[PDB]
């Protein structure tokens, strides 16, 4: 008996590899694709422009893939338990789909969805899609807690079983064969929102540094593949000056949102290396298996955001502060590497992962000993790559606060800057104040003489901020108080 399915995107918005739409296509008479959309979020909720364009245009693009089928994407407005209740009854819902989601809360959120289908009579079918692995595995294999280090989280996934294969492609026949009749007023209630209906200025022509949805994401990976990019992001990959820009070839945002599937990224990248070098080592997979890492570390953890109550994070004395994060969230700390990137972050969403380093160092241990957990709160406003899993856990890694088994040092605000862009064409692109120092100072520009300062019509104090801090007497200082946090512990 054809099933009446509803297939729910909330990530995975794609149509490739995507297992749980598979599901509700087999043995269906009627599919709808919803996605729910929270309108009461925002409320809660200071994300920024550049995460909603995201959103928006991958829904656009998840729309506009439907229609190809004579179908549309259903945007319906309400919170998941509320809806889900109605849609079964109006629509007459007999299976309901989605991709598993392994964030605690949205466990919480699902398992109750399942418990509400469950009683209606729907049957639930979820597929792990959005992650290599099954992270419940993983922990199982290790006495039933995630690996706190990386060799630890290496050697698990070494005695499993390899990522399962993306899944095959839903029949374009099929899926428009079981569509639901789309009404023609359909945009009442189930349209796609524009950006301008969100408050949000009025959008230009060009395109966006990062454009949203499954369609870019594919053509991206495309362009990421080719044998002329394997040297320049694989072979031997360096951090300069040009590496700092959004690349086309980048596939972060995409990663996060589901527009791409890691399991499609994993098995092309194995195939380009079998090309190229005719068995490849882990370290090819980097990328996708330290977001593996973090997402099995989170799973089972709804306090990973959060410093106190949370098992795996050392409780540190940060400063309350709330001055200086604000100047570190608004690049106002007067150095212009840290300003440069915080200002490229807000404007565009994407930072390279050595830039998150440096700010997140000035903000935490390095410099402004504020918690990690306001950065986290920053980049889940303003970063487009940005999860609950990747985000606290990459924080608390690079402050020190949990999977801790050796120091590293904070990259210098001055230095670091300098030798990945001797030129300070970086700093000349964001912050545009500071063109007219020549590179010797533009890092450091305190530093200028008076005369130089007045030729690049930037005086120091006035046109841009003096450091907030002295580096070299505070770096110091917290990596005397970290080291002792740390000792004191025996
Ligand atoms: O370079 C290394 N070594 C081990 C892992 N890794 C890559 C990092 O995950 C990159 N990254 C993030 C990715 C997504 C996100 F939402 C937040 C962050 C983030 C925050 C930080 F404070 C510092 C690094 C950060």
């Amino acid at each position: 008996d054809g099933a009446s399915s509803v297939h729910w995107f909330r990530k995975g918005l794609r149509l490739h590899d995507n297992p749980a739409l598979l599901a509700a296509v087999r043995g269906a008479r009627c599919v709808r694709c919803v996605y729910i959309l929270d309108p009461w979020f925002a409320a809660s909720s200071s994300v920024g422009i550049n995460r909603w364009r995201f959103l928006l245009q991958s829904l656009e693009d998840l729309d506009t893939s439907l229609r190809k089928l004579n179908s549309r994407l259903f945007v319906v407005r309400g919170q998941p338990a509320d809806v889900f209740p109605r849609l079964f009854k109006e629509w007459g819902v007999t299976r309901l789909t989605f991709e598993y989601d392994s964030e605690p809360f949205g466990k919480e959120r699902d398992a109750a969805i399942m418990k509400m289908a469950k009683e209606a009579g729907v049957e639930v079918v979820t597929e792990n899609s959005h992650t290599l692995y099954d992270l419940d595995r993983i922990i199982e294999l290790n006495g039933q807690k995630p690996p706190l280090t990386y060799k630890r989280f290496q050697a698990l996934i070494s005695r499993m079983e390899l990522p399962k294969k993306p899944a095959v492609a839903v029949s374009s026949q099929q899926m428009e064969s079981c569509r639901a009749e789309i009404q023609e007023n359909h945009d009442d209630t189930y349209g796609v929102p524009s950006l301008e209906e969100l408050g949000f200025p009025t959008e230009g022509l060009g395109p966006a540094v990062w454009q949203g949805g499954e369609t870019e994401a594919l053509a991206r990976l495309d362009k990421h593949l080719e044998r002329k990019a394997w040297v320049a992001n694989y072979e031997r990959p360096r951090m300069n000056a040009n590496s700092l820009l959004a690349s086309p070839t980048g596939l972060s945002p995409y990663l996060r949102f589901g527009c791409l599937s890691c399991r499609l990224f994993y098995y092309r990248l194995w195939d380009l290396y079998k090309k190229v070098k005719r068995t490849p080592p882990l370290s090819l997979f980097g990328q996708l298996l330290w977001r593996e890492f973090f997402y099995t570390a989170a799973t089972n953890n709804p306090r990973f955001d959060r410093m106190e109550g949370n098992p795996i994070c050392i409780q540190i004395p940060w400063d309350r502060n709330p001055e200086a994060l604000a100047k570190w969230a608004e690049g106002k700390t007067g150095f212009p590497w840290i300003d440069a990137i915080m200002t490229q972050l807000r404007q565009e969403g994407w930072i390279h992962h050595l830039a998150r380093h440096a700010v997140a160092c000035f903000l935490t241990r390095g410099d402004l000993w504020v918690s990690w957990e306001s950065g986290v709160r920053v980049f889940d406003e303003l970063l487009l790559d940005a999860d609950f899993s990747v985000n606290a856990g990459s924080w608390m890694w690079l402050s020190c606060s949990a999977f801790f088994q050796q120091f590293f040092h904070c990259y210098c605000p001055v230095g670091f800057g300098r030798r990945t862009d001797p030129s300070g064409d970086y700093i000349r692109r964001y912050l545009p104040k500071l063109k007219g120092f020549p590179s010797r100072y533009i890092y450091e520009p305190w530093n200028a003489p008076e005369s130089v300062q007045k030729a690049a019509k930037c005086i120091i104090g006035v046109d841009y901020p003096r450091p907030i801090v002295n580096h070299a007497e505070t770096s110091r200082l917290n990596i005397e108080r970290m080291k002792q946090i740390y000792q004191q512990l025996s």
